[PDB]
């Protein structure tokens, strides 16, 4: 309990600024410097690499806490895990030996950049990276970048991807700045670009090509996908949650009523809260299965591609149900709150919807739809990729 | 829970079989409930100790669900018999249970149910008994019952007007009368009519507590108010069964009959109504089962608080909500994955899971649990506990 | 006025006994002869021919007026003009000259019989065809007084594969009406096969060329609004139904519903009422509207692909509002009603949702909602076909 | 009408080159304010005689649609200029028509809205003093009359009693407060007046104190002033939602990315356009219906209450589905346009969904549905008011 009480009082401080903070848009160094003191970003890591030992389900109930209160720290905080899991996953023990004890001590948050971008390879093993990256989410301020490639000039076979964690200063690289979004404003999520940049050896994540060997047959590293359309989830059910709690707040101190005599009353506002309180319920319950069922093979030595499409549907499902939930709930939630709501706009109530109309568009429901519908009629697995 | 769980899916295979003739017909699935009696199901929550199963509440939720995919009503009569036992349970004596769990056991007991401005009234009988008068609306599962859960308020008492008297009587006790009068939409095979007690004596080693003492459990939040969202959960479970069973048909039937508008299972909309319903459903399956273990937690204290009570019922009532919800528009939506022959010849018979949860999720309005999770969330209170809520 | 008025006391008298003549299901004689008393099935056959001289948007009002208390007697109604359309549409003048007289006089009633067809049609030395082959969903084929019958070209010299129509005697020999329809719902129109052995259609009885209507189809000339005219009838047995429904859900609720203080005071009733009939307003308005434009362009001489084109698609819109509404409607009605409008098999209200989920299956709305989609996107028109 | 149809469409076409850039500033569209007062649309339902254009009412809601489908806040000032004029209309002495309007031509005038905590104080000779601040003042800067309501106090002649009256904006006393600061509708100036000491004379009057709430509870002609209103509210739904779908179309052909060859031809795309401009199509033309039948009770000399509340209920029940409508397409239309319409926030679209959650909060949609519930279980007319 100590890890999700760490993150609740890490949530309440960032209610209290984030109105201001993502109007700006920018780098919320500040609350991310908070975030490494936490100890929380090596929530994974084992407590004998110098991290926490703890597990995915408490991940993941920290990074919906944390996105209900900001959902571009929630996001941040989130991905972090995504990339963490892919190197748990492809990383060789010896990385891991290395790397997790340097994340603990120098306080790592890491950042995402990933075809247009090339990794040439140079005789002693390294590689050289050239092109550019057009979203990169949490690319700003970033301890390592996970950064994904396509050999290219390569006698081996062209456009096999190559994965590796690289200092985001190493020489060559370029974080852009330019990221100006509806919602999820303070991610980073901008482009970078690469000229020149040298891959070292002990810095490549498996074998060009790998990953998508490891797709094909839908072996361990292939949990990546479901983590992290979890991990999405999960961002979607916290914005959901603290949508709902600010505007009960609103209803119960701001709203009037309209024969009513008090709004917290109103039989059609009370009908909207039931309703998408109820569905978040079952949605939050639910989601906690699947979490449990990511930590079991998580632990496992092996993975069969029944055992991940298994849980790649169950997760489809949950980010599915989530996703309709969250979007339909920061909108008609108004509703429930009265015209004064909108018209005054400093109340930032849309910050919700912006947040969670942006991200949800990451990757198109409809196809999650037809992946669940395709498994339950057909039969059929959904195909691994970085999106199913 | 494994043996447990095989008896119930072997059950609802051979429940499939038959159950498109037997519902059209109504009446009593007598033959159904003793292939029930014959399984030892009904025994699963009584101890090893008395004679049964010692199983637990997630085993029975499950099974009930598998059981009401094949067929609702028969699912309905199995759930329902375990509402009724967890009332006798939080209810009954040492003494009690003592004698009536090995004659469950032995006598292979089914129990159905009957039950200020009540009908039914209880009246002061020498010795500690009371007589029972009136007529109960609706009385699930009430033929073919060994023993009925009774409930009556009591006249001319002079230990107090007005207060629940519940008993456990056999059926055929004298003055009894099953009327038979269920012709329903769908659970049709439920025999949830009326019953008329003519001058009914119950005897004090019949009466579930004193008379009042449910009024004080539920107002105190004693043991007994957990009964509500057991319950309210095992109809939950109906709902979502009768959604599984729906979705597998149609499926089965969209995968080998179905014509494309090159193959119908290609096809993106057909394959979108499939996904979006089996999304909610696994969702909704998934919440359903953690809600079940903590029906089986707090089963298992002591104490209750009315803290965890109302935190378990707002879970219950919202897993409800999303259930009834969810049957019922998949159950008339799939049509439009499997096309117009599948309403053309009403023999395939589809429209049963529609008529069975279009009519069961009913028996109390969701507006209310709505408004009641709405409460909770917004203004902070928990549901009064009732027999509803 | 007059004939709305006629329509309106048929239908006063088809609800008294539609509850238990549409469980015996067969054939309803006595009310397809009261249609035939009234003069209505006349009501687009000119003055001069003895007609009533009436147009589209009063056959429409009559068919959602009749399908409201008997769909199956609507949807009789309904198609029997359908088939009246593609007389009137591909008949020569000729031949309308004396069919018409002969249709008031004899009191027609139209019923109907129609790639991989499994009806032929083989040319005779003398121009007639013989028909062979078993037709199935035969709308109204029993008690009909003539049959549209389509069947394909086969051993002709002149191009296989044809389709031809025409209007025939239903006891030409070798007609076989097979009365084998047992339905969900629409139990009384009769939409069980017909059989054609040897079945010979006589020149003066052909419709057309053979292909003609493929090619009419093809050019989105005045023959191809055959389809946005029935798609149209359709959407008035939706709205009819949904009517129906909402009354007499009114009539049980005011009535029959228990509360918990009244049960017509309770504000989630009057929610489903008031969403239901706030629907229904409005597509019934916006269906008098497209009912004009069929009357305007069914008097042209000429019709463009772009006059079609935009009619199809306004009936598709109508078509999918009113299929939505019918459909969530006769389901959600109950739960305004309570739990003893289940309870009482006999009470019937299940036959609204049972007559509307059976024929909105006629064809799948969901390729109607892509045909607007694809026409409000990328400005492409329905295909003209026998569903588009 | 076609000439007035044409001057509103090039309006608009002028207003969408500049919305995006404007609406994020907020404050007084001056320049299209004055574009407006040239073009002589607020004119429109002036007498010929008088100078004005002698159109009608369903020329008006073409127009206030097709405005606001290009700027929300533009569409709102223009229609609601016409709900101001219509209660001017309604209440007026035949004196006060024949000087206010030739002056209202002559002067190009745009009328505001003001209107409890603002009180009318009797002055000698029959004038009113006003004082108190109006919270909302829908377009109450650049207003060239200001419609102001009050509530009698220390009155001889009856406390308590409403008060209406047309009255410069730059009157001594008035304060238009400029504190308009709101999520959509940012250009419509619907903040705050403050009224000092306003003296108000006889001749500016809108009837005596009480008129207005006889001539509602009566059923007189004024109370058609709530319908024609609600239905203005309707066509700037309707109109949001028709700028939304045109600009999201425009998105999707010519930057949205195929996640399928191209995405115009994506079945999911396809579906989203077609259901949402299937109900558009539906709502849009049964609007024309409901607007051309306020004309016809707007020429009646009595109005009944049968007719009077059927046009409520039909103005209701469009109302109910417009805002459906429009709030479900301006936030799921995302899903069809993908992740970069989000991404980027310059391109501006979230503007429909703010604009109209922000509008479709001026009374409470459950409310509508609730009279349109009771209308059609109880037979009950809903009750005249500001809102019903």
């Amino acid at each position: 309990h100590r890890a999700l009480d760490v993150a609740t009082e890490l949530a309440k401080t960032f209610r209290v600024t984030v109105r201001e903070r993502e109007r700006a848009g920018g780098t919320p160094k500040a609350e991310r410097d908070a975030i490494r003191r936490s100890g929380l970003l090596t929530l994974l890591i084992s407590k004998e690499r110098g991290g926490l030992g703890e597990s995915w389900p408490t991940v993941y109930e920290a990074i919906a806490e944390i996105a209900s209160a900001d959902a571009s720290l929630g996001h941040l905080f989130g991905y972090h895990f995504s990339n963490f899991a892919y190197v748990d996953l492809f990383a060789s023990p010896e990385q891991k030996a290395r790397w997790y004890p340097q994340a603990v001590r120098e306080r790592w948050f890491l950042g995402n950049a990933s075809w247009r971008v090339t990794a040439t390879p140079l005789p002693d093993g390294s590689y050289e990276i050239n092109g550019t990256k057009a979203f990169c989410s949490g690319s700003a301020d970033a301890d390592r970048l996970l950064v994904f490639a396509v050999t290219s000039r390569d006698p081996n076979g062209d456009g096999r991807i190559v994965a590796a964690l690289i200092p985001s200063d190493r020489a060559g690289v370029q974080v852009n700045g330019d990221w100006d979004s509806l919602g999820m404003r303070q991610t980073d999520s901008g482009s970078v670009t690469f000229s020149g940049v040298v891959v070292y050896p002990d810095e490549l994540l498996g074998t060009p090509g790998q990953v998508t060997d490891a797709f094909a047959s839908g072996s361990k590293p292939s949990l990546w996908t479901p983590i992290t359309q979890l991990i999405f989830t999960h961002l979607y059910l916290g914005i959901a949650r603290g949508a709902l709690e600010e505007a009960a707040h609103y209803s119960r101190s701001h709203s009037r009523p309209f024969g009513v005599e008090k709004a917290t009353e109103d039989p059609y506002v009370l009908a909207i809260y039931g309703e998408f309180a109820a569905q978040l319920q079952v949605a939050e319950a639910g989601a906690r299965e699947v979490a449990l069922r990511v930590q079991e093979l998580w632990e496992r030595n092996h993975v069969t591609p029944e055992q991940r499409g298994q849980l790649m549907v169950q997760v489809a499902s949950a980010k599915i149900v989530a996703t309709r939930l969250v979007i339909e709930l920061t909108s008609r939630l108004y509703e429930a709150m009265g015209a004064r709501a909108a018209a005054s706009r400093q109340f930032g109530f849309d910050r919700f919807w912006r947040d969670a109309r942006t991200h949800t568009l990451h990757d198109p429901v409809a196809y999650k739809i037809r992946e669940v519908g395709n498994w339950f009629l057909n039969h059929r697995f959904p195909t691994p990729s970085f999106y199913s």
